[PDB]
């Protein structure tokens, strides 16, 4: 009975955090596109 | 009894699955200074 609890537990406890990395891949997916729309304006800024 | 292997086939599913999970959360890890030197570059070589 425990051992459906720590199992269980262990089907729960690593799909919080691959899903909590999947926030992160879409954290650094934005950061990849600041990195692009932040960085074009210095290129439209020095030409100026 | 049913319950325990369905949950150890569940993690021997799901840990297969992270270690490619992290490595093309690594890549996009790995994307973002090739970005960053890249546009630091081309800020160096439009300043001369």
């Amino acid at each position: 009975g425990e051992r459906l609890e720590e199992a269980g537990g262990a089907t729960s406890a690593q799909i919080e955090l691959n899903k909590k990395r999947e926030a992160e891949m879409s954290k650094l997916r934005r950061d990849l596109e600041e990195s692009n729309i932040q960085h074009e304006s210095t290129l439209a800024n020095l030409r100026k």
